[PDB]
């Protein structure tokens, strides 16, 4: 048995949402209804994050909806998307300050940096940047 010794800085906190970059091509892009895409587009409130080691608990309010998932790095957990469905797919932590992992062809990249942090998923052509600060 082999020990690996990683370390990141911490993203436990609420995260208030400031900035919204392409929700709608992006949403419309996933398949959303365009109601509650409507419904919310320039809606910005909480997000949490509860980090323990590896293990991760995140609440995100995406729009009009409070989703929840759970994830352990380098496991393979199933986290429920931005729509009604759920998918398997491994988080990675990359330097000290990110939380990376693809699955259904897009690719979620989360930043810490400080006391705000950056959302960033590109699924094609389209990259939708969400910026939420700490509180």
């Amino acid at each position: 048995t082999e020990n690996l010794y990683f370390q990141s800085m911490s993203f436990s906190g609420k995260y208030q949402l400031q900035s919204q970059e392409n929700f709608e091509a992006f949403m419309k892009a996933i398949g959303l209804p365009e109601e509650l895409i409507q419904k919310g587009k320039d809606i910005k409130g909480v997000s949490e994050i509860v980090q323990n080691g590896k293990h991760f608990k995140f609440t995100i309010t995406a729009g009009s909806k409070v989703i929840q998932n759970e994830f352990t790095v380098g496991e393979e957990c199933e986290l429920e998307t931005m729509t009604g469905e759920k998918v398997k797919t491994v988080v990675q932590l990359e330097g000290d300050n990110k939380l990376v992992t693809t699955f259904k062809n897009i690719k979620s990249v989360t930043e810490l940096n400080g006391d705000i942090i950056t959302n960033t998923m590109t699924l094609g052509d389209i990259v939708f940047k969400r910026i939420s600060k700490r509180i």
